[PDB]
């Protein structure tokens, strides 16, 4: 009945075009899964079912979850379900993981999420009817099918920074926030703290072991960058998450199963929590996914020692903070997406294993991981280590 | 707990640039969706989590499921996550739901399926990083993301005309099944047996009521058409399920929601199972599917009143009979997808429907629903009528 | 010196995606390439240089004139090269041709030109480079390197619009040019005035092209009741404007001492040729100063002149050459225009050459003058007479 | 009327998405022909006719010579032709020009060519009906019209290397008539010898504006590894990246004017063009047209190998120069004497007209009267030019 998460990996996040881009979200998938297999103290052929978010599916070919689980050297006899809930796409996989457990549908399964932001291809809506006469249109399929609202065109960054404005949050404040979670990203890199959430990729050859992008920003530069979204804005490309290429997996078992197999898991989850509101405040529904999260544990924030709420935009974490009273002291502590990018898929698996690896590293036990996401959606999860 | 399918809803099927082509997937989802909520006899604001299937969801933009949701006069507050298992999306979005249920996450969801093949975009693979020099392919999404395996680019056609060669079925053989798969929907609709699951599509504004690819059909010249996938091969546009457009929606609970709602549902899943296996031999999962299924549940092919089994392939509902000694005059009674179509994204779900519609009409009680997957996969759901 | 045309064929000009939608402008070109050749009473290798003129070359492959060339049956030995002077490309075709003959290059050349905007593809910009992030533009090659204009991005008939404002002519002036153009152009087809400069084109079952497409599917009833085509209050439509079309043409031209050595007749004359270069704005008019300056050059007045081909483009650029000259309708595009029949950007200019000969032939005159209208803002005019 | 080279320029060779890559084809043009107008002591006004070699024309918008002229400056009274005869554009441009000068139609006229092979743009040629189901193509314009046999597709390295196999021509000749091209290309960069025939382009970057006054590929070439480059057009050939020309951006352009004109006007001109002849034969033959082009030149002119002091003949591969020189019995330290092609590049649409530039400027600086320019072209053929300094 409890369900606990036995391992898990994460791939380095590359920059755009950057140190991914030669690598298909399904080979960086394939690697996480692999990885987390490995650690998790059994064979690929006990995995009962693989469940991978990833947001940006066009061009990936036939069933990328499937041919993610085939490449990380899972058999043919573990079933493969894709999922896509935006940037969520990687909690709502273990959230689902966590029920077909309780269920009794299954009893290891692999949950986790992939993006290659670098790879997603462009489309032409009117190729196959045609175009007849007049100039036409070829759409970026990461804009289209991601990070733009459907019914009003209107990239997520411009409803974030309408928010922003009616909380009276500032360039200057969304700045400092920024700056602060690219030193903590710098110093997880450089004192070897991330190592043990991370495996290594190989790419005529090279091995990319560290997140690219806190080890190229320019911190002198930040306050002097031009509004990204909206002309004399305040949101900018370095207090906004950056596009980004990563996967992330878990394997989650019941507590029985773990026991079974002699197994000494990482962590149990408390509980998970999911909050549903208008697009236009998708960078609020964090707070409400953590207030239904609480209700439903018995926790308190009181009872919780570290947060991940991802970092989406500098705006999401610090009104996040304010409106549920938290210190900066015990939320991302090692940076996170303004610092790192945002892997749509994967962040939300991903956030999971970087507040294991503190936990473990800074002497907590309870967490609670949270991210909003496009469409007005956010999810939280409630982590205690054992 | 009891999980029971309350109510439910299909679009007609449309052909290839069809009847439906004027109308996206979403709008096929949210027709779909609005019309089994309304049969459920509950209130949009009631619906708590929707699941929908969508293997093509280039040139959709962002959260298919949420934009088909929000545009059935769902609120902002029912959350939605979209899935890909290939053919199996619909069947899989019941499965999850269920799994959920059991699980004690929802009391109400809907789920179900929603494809518009005929508005599958084209997509342009390195245009974004740069051709450089030299000549490159514009990819059919519909043929690169779902119909061809990933591995070898085979269309999974080729694949059914291997597999029907080396089990010896002959084109006379795969002919016969489907000119009577061909009368029985045709038979059906004259009949007005499909008009209590169907929901009527509007696209002058004329109404779409009937599936059209079983009416427009040349059963005459079924056995003079030209193989399809091999010059001597024996699979044809007509013994291989055409392209089509479509959605279908469920609306789940607990046993103990629909009793405190007053509610009488339709029917009880008794249990689901998937099989996976070489994506070369995906026409056979279904086999294996409906085996872990009797063993899941204790229940023999002699319970089995009416199955509802896809005919993504003659030969896979020939082959699924043979080894399981099944009946025809019991199996896809009024027709099935070698007549209809094979909207990939809906018909895992729509078969649940049509096998729930045929046992109220027919008068059985306890019935099987299979479809294979591409990737080597199949699903299988035990239905039993209330 | 003596500079003449002895024989010439022109397709059928076919609708946009209408009759010759299945057939490339290297094969339109071939088909009007080979009968020229034919109707000449020459051999293949008697051809020493083609200049073919072709405005839209995107994915026509390697150099659209030498394969017309070849598919029309001339050997490897004959030079091709294609040139693009919009509109006029075909026109200017004949001139070069003209020029290179009298200055002792050849004694025996083929010119014309060829155009399937049918067939015209779609361009995509920063696909090499790279699109990197954003929504981008697929461009119509027809549009882009054709039809708008390259500074402003406004399209021909938008310039052509302000200009028939600015010399008063009205929507029904406008509209009753073209029912005559569109009645003369049935007529002809009808009773058979046009056969004798057309070769048949066969398509793929298998069928052959022999009339114009587009004046045959011309609604008459409609024209007065038609929108603005340029501008929102315009008096220019599809219908007094000329439509996009498939087709081609070609002549054999000589020195007239070529001719008379080969012991053959001629069908005309070049007394001789002008261009008239101004303001893009201003194209509508470029042929009122391309005819002045051949009246100059030749020493004829309009007077002399039994028969006219003024191209279509609008049917003010007609009307407003025929007003600044003061030329009678009658003896103008007497089997009508591109109004009813399209504009083959690249073959016009060289085919009203071949009906010009043909109408002073059958009507039976003497001295005529093509000359049309060039997107850029330029024009060509040809003097012509029968032998 | 005899026919006289006034004045000419042309712009630094840009390799393949390099130096030049941020100007059109037309701003090339454009750059070009003012400066030549300038050098040739006209006004803009005076020039009444502009022919433009240009290949790829794809994606430069309505009428490449007519914007390239009314950028340059000259205005809209001056007449405008873009022609194409592959990589003899700027060559025919220049004919035609004589032609039409010979024949009376202008006494004052501007020839050349240009492409920019970096912006050449990609064709879909099934969109304008559609795709309808399955996977179509998407076209390099570079390839599909300039680059490739229409009737078969090949690649024009892919006949250069079956030539080439036929004569039985060794990497090892190849690549020492490549390493002497570079070598002169190098010498005349670096001791100021282009200079005369260059107007410099301005460019952008996010540095800001620079000035491009030097061919690039000469300066950015490995001498060392040309013996170690992989073949380009079979698995075990002998043509490469360094023996065969490069992908190039650039334009030329030359004011022609009858003898009299320039006269009349007491301007100097550069030289007399003696006469012009063609070669055409099967296209799997284009590397060999030069070698007739240049006997029917001499048909043409009454002149022999003899009477020329200098050859241009252009590098499309090194095997080119290299058969002409060997048939028609030349010495090497009279042909491509400040390099070519190999070491430059090939902007397919301006080398037919800049080197006429070259070979002119050469004439001057390295002594003599009388030159010879040829090329090979696509589709087989080959156009040559007799002139004369003055």
């Amino acid at each position: 009945s409890d369900i606990v998460i036995v391992a898990g990996a994460r791939t380095p996040m590359g920059g755009f075009q950057g140190s991914l881009a030669g690598v298909s979200a399904v080979d960086l998938g394939a690697v996480a899964i692999r990885e987390a297999v490995q650690r998790a103290g059994i064979a690929a052929e006990d995995v009962q079912e693989v469940i991978m978010g990833c947001v940006l599916p066009a061009g990936l070919k036939q069933g990328p979850a499937r041919q993610a689980a085939l490449a990380a050297g899972l058999p043919a006899a573990t079933g493969c379900t894709t999922i896509n809930k935006l940037c969520g796409s990687g909690m709502k996989a273990v959230m689902l993981a966590h029920d077909l457990l309780k269920a009794g549908t299954n009893q290891v399964m692999v949950a986790g999420g992939m993006e290659s932001m670098s790879n997603a291809p462009y489309v032409l809506e009117k190729a196959r009817s045609g175009l007849r006469m007049g100039h036409g249109e070829i759409k970026d399929h990461m804009f289209l099918d991601g990070l733009e609202d459907a019914r009003t065109g209107r990239l997520m960054g411009s409803f974030a920074q309408e928010t922003a404005d009616k909380y009276g949050v500032t360039r200057e404040e969304m700045d400092a926030y920024a700056i602060e979670s690219l030193k903590r990203a710098q110093a997880a890199i450089a004192d070897g703290s991330l190592a043990a959430e991370i495996v290594p990729v190989t790419v005529g050859e090279s091995v990319v072991k560290d997140d690219e992008q806190p080890l190229t920003a320019n911190l002198e530069k930040i306050p002097s960058l031009r509004p990204a979204f909206r002309k004399d804005g305040t949101i900018t490309a370095a207090n906004a998450s950056s596009i980004s290429d990563g996967a992330s997996a878990l394997v989650l078992m019941t507590a029985e199963e773990a026991q079974r197999r002699g197994l000494k898991p990482l962590a149990r989850i408390v509980g998970h929590a999911t909050q549903s509101q208008d697009p236009s405040e998708f960078t609020l529904a964090p707070i409400g996914a953590m207030t239904n999260l609480f209700a439903r544990t018995g926790w308190s924030k009181d009872d919780v020692d570290l947060f991940e709420i991802n970092e989406a935009f500098a705006m999401v974490t610090m009104l996040a903070m304010r409106e549920h009273g938290l210190d900066h002291a015990k939320v991302n502590v090692y940076g996170g997406a303004c610092a790192q990018g945002h892997p749509v898929g994967s962040t939300g698996s991903r956030i999971i294993l970087t507040l294991i690896n503190a936990l473990r590293q800074k002497g907590g036990k309870r967490g609670v991981a949270s991210l909003c996401i496009g469409g007005g959606e956010a999810t939280a999860v409630a982590l205690e280590l054992l």
